[PDB]
């Protein structure tokens, strides 16, 4: 069975939605996996972001790695907005 890693941002900042410029940035699936393979997210290609109103900097992902193992794996990546 084929699996894929997918990639999802959040916002670290309570009440803060992430704008458009920072989604942008969410990397593509990585495709094409089977049960036994490690990945690693894929690096935002700009981790700050400036804004009018302050910073958005990407902070980590909730994983450095995974192993597949039966499931399709998903990567949550948070931004925190300093103003």
């Amino acid at each position: 069975v084929t699996h894929k890693a997918v990639h999802e941002f959040v916002s670290g900042t309570p009440g803060k939605e992430l704008p458009q410029e920072v989604k942008a940035l969410l990397p593509v699936d990585q495709t094409d996996l089977k049960d036994g393979i490690q990945v690693t997210p894929t690096q935002p290609s700009q981790t700050e972001v400036k804004t009018s109103e302050g910073t958005w900097s990407f902070k980590s992902y909730d994983k450095t790695s995974e192993t597949v193992n039966g499931s399709d794996v998903k990567f949550v990546g948070t931004w925190e907005f300093t103003a």
